[PDB]
């Protein structure tokens, strides 16, 4: 309302949950902050691959949101938004209620576009997914069904995927778990299928020696690997795969039987967001300026996977670049600062800063991690690392992030760089 | 929500508007206060009779609510509540949206029960009303239509009415206005019909010499007056009146032609409130204890005309006792204090205090006013007064109340008793 602007944060995930806390901290008691989300619980997404193989439980990685944000003065609505009217500034919720806003921060993350590949939906066939804890629990269930009745495995990433690390991670920990169960010798074939132009491209044109290390890792585990692949359909428990060359010409088609499968899908914008006329690119991603402000609506900001980031290369099979945690938090921090500035006269000048990708994957006793910045080579930092200490760091950061999500955040975030001082 | 209770005030009138301000003042920034009302504007009800004869305009007595309450941190919803679910603690609004509450203060005032008398609705016949500015504007319109085409006048109060002062006031100022227009001699008959057992009973068994003074005033103006009357129907521009004796036996029936009429209707509780199972008496009035708390729902409080107050006498024709401004404000003050106490552990002990009725009527250059307390005789104060100074006081208080409704209130209210100190 006038003088007491109402700020709504849409989506309670990696970006939106911190956004809610930071917004409330920044605005104070004279402004209403409402967090709206489809689920009533927060989940730590990077832990999902482990849920998918049974090394972790939902209880370990998820928790109910209400109490933690309410004790901070944040209103929580656990309903999905179905429609956004950007002119009227109303959000229509699944239950039919409407919520008005003065400022809206979109942090709705990705729509998992299973529909790109007929039959690929986890509920339609044997190809599962581990992007959400719901799906990872289901993937694990189906993994247990593979144990009771061994058959071919196919793991990888679909055309248009932007999140490749987890596919390699999941394949490695499955291979590992199979060994630790003396079941590995029971698998007739274990195949890795990716839309990447080469192993370890990772949607970022490789990082450090990702190519060599991931290639060797796959071979070490007896996983046969194909690149430049798209899946045209999943049907009758078979994946129909087309493999192309540098020019997009088919060089083979394959029909792969699948008893147990997991393919990272392409991401699009969620329907409620993509449905806002003029707000998004054709993929459903919100077009924002460097200050995280919508180019169309001055009172709509966005952060996280939900925003559009222009490609910098074109691969034989369409692929995207990942949007990862540190950059997401910088987007969030910039949006909150620039909204506050709008509320107080100024134009906020804060940006998300330099593009970067940072990923940590835990294999059990040790992990792999990379840091890449900026997006195009030659880079200022281009490191891939493997060690027991990556594992320790992943474990540490998970514990930390979950704690902060319960206790609240403010100021910036991360800056766990107190391990220097 | 937990730790930050949400308080909703239903109705933005004489009680509810101050309730919103006082609630927000009392609770502070850590609690949401939402004011919900059917109209987007406040109106000063006691001024309506003057609107009804054209001595005042809507612009003089009403103003839009939003800006004034919002600048105080109060959320304003200009929608009628249609349904209240006291179990779920949800209010369904006219537009279909729902509002949840932790505490609800009902200040919905009266439903004007025109349906008690078939044909009496201001839109169904010549019998108008002046309880709301919408209706008083309409009454005035019809008054102008009487000027252009003189015919019999009938003014008064229906069976079950509880608000008699305004009927006498309106009759006097009409008689007066007719004179000031040289139109008085054009009226074939001017009749006063009341459910009171005698002139000046006023629903409170008389006050001071109200009987004598009002009787004389009516005769002075050539107004013929009947008591112990109920109107059974209005039809074909005639009022069908039945007059009874002390025992309820008919002593005559009358059929009165009406060119211009105004009868104060009986009040009931509004449907959304009356519709709450177990909340109200059969009249639709909220049953509350001395702390203004609902006897059924510990988190519902009520103030103003909306609450039930037991009768203390029974008249040949049903009548009720008025609920007037000073007592309403005491109810409001008690409810706010006791809600705050609930929020902070204690049980609030504040009550509305002694029953009283206080009314001021302006006739033009001078006014009449009464004060009566407590409800049953013999009283501690039982005064009726007439003078130029009542007029000056009415004018002063109207200006004051409207100003306070724009600038906000807190602490108690009234206590304009600084004219002593
Ligand atoms: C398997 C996997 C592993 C990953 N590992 C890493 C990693 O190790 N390091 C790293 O930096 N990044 C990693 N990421 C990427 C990124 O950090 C996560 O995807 C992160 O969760 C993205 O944050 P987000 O806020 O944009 O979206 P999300 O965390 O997905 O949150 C979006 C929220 O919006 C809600 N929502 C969606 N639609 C609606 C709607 N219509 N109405 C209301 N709410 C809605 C969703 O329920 C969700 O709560 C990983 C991603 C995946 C999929
Ligand atoms: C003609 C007249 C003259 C009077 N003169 C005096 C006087 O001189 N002195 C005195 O002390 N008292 C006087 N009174 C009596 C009393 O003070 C007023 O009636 C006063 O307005 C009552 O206050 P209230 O808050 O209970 O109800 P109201 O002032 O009627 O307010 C009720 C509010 O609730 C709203 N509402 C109703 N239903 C809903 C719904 N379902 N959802 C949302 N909102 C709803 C209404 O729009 C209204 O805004 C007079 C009354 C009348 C009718
Ligand atoms: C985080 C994003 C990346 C994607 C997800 C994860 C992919 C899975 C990782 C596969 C790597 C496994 O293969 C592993 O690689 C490194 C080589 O560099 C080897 O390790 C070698 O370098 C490390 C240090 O980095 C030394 O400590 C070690 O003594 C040496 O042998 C391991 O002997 C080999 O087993
Ligand atoms: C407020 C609630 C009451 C209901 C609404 C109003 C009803 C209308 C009022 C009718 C009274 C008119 O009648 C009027 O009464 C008083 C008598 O007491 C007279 O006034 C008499 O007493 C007053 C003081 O009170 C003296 O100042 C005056 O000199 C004296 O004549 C007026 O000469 C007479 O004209
Ligand atoms: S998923
Ligand atoms: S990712
Ligand atoms: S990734
Ligand atoms: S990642
Ligand atoms: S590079
Ligand atoms: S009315
Ligand atoms: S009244
Ligand atoms: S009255
Ligand atoms: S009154
Ligand atoms: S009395």
């Amino acid at each position: 309302m006038r003088g007491s602007a109402h700020v709504v944060i849409l989506g309670a995930g990696t970006g939106g949950m911190p956004a809610a806390y930071e917004m409330k901290e920044a605005l104070g008691s004279g402004h209403e902050v409402t967090l709206i989300s489809a689920n009533d619980y927060f989940q730590f997404v990077p832990s999902n691959p482990w849920v998918g193989v049974g090394w972790k439980e939902r209880d370990d990685i998820a928790f109910p949101i209400r109490h933690y944000v309410e004790r901070k003065g944040i209103h929580f609505i656990a309903q999905s938004a179905e429609q956004i009217d950007a002119e009227a500034q109303n959000i229509t919720l699944a239950d039919g209620n409407t919520v008005h806003y003065d400022y809206l921060m979109i942090a709705t993350g990705p729509k998992l576009a299973f529909e790109n590949v007929p039959g690929s939906d986890p509920h339609e066939g044997p190809v599962q997914a581990i992007c959400t804890v719901d799906h990872a629990e289901r993937a694990f269930a189906e993994y247990q069904a593979l144990l009771r009745e061994p058959g071919p495995i196919v793991i990888g990433a679909m055309a248009g995927a932007s999140c490749f690390g987890p596919a390699y991670e999941y394949a490695m920990i499955v291979a590992s778990d199979l060994k630790k169960r003396g079941m590995r010798d029971k698998i007739p074939s274990f195949t890795f299928i990716t839309s990447e132009p080469y192993i370890g491209h990772l949607g970022i044109q490789g990082v450090g020696d990702s190519k060599g290390i991931l290639t060797k890792g796959l071979k070490e585990e007896g996983i046969e690997a194909y690149t430049n692949c798209k899946v045209t359909k999943v049907e009758d428990n078979k994946m129909y795969v087309t493999q192309v060359d540098e020019k997009g010409e088919t060089i083979k088609e394959m029909v792969l039987p699948v008893k147990f499968g997991m393919m990272i899908p392409a991401f699009k914008g969620v329907p409620a967001v993509a449905g806002v006329e003029g707000l998004c690119n054709p993929g459903g991603f919100v077009l924002v300026d460097e200050h995280q402000r919508s180019k169309k609506y001055a009172n709509i900001f966005a952060a996280g996977i939900a925003i559009a980031i222009p490609p910098v290369e074109t691969t034989p099979v369409p692929t995207g670049a990942p949007k990862t945690g540190y950059m997401i938090e910088s987007m969030v921090s910039a949006a909150v600062h620039n909204i506050k500035a709008d509320l107080e006269g100024r134009k906020g000048e804060q940006t998300m800063g330099t593009w970067n990708a940072v990923c940590f994957a835990d294999m059990g006793d040790r992990g792999a991690a990379f840091i890449a910045l900026p997006q195009l080579k030659p880079r200022k930092v281009d490191v891939f690392a493997y060690g027991r200490w990556v594992h320790l760091a992943k474990v540490a950061f998970e514990k930390y992030f979950i704690r902060k999500m319960k206790m609240g955040v403010s100021e910036p975030f991360y800056e766990k760089v107190l391990f220097k001082m």
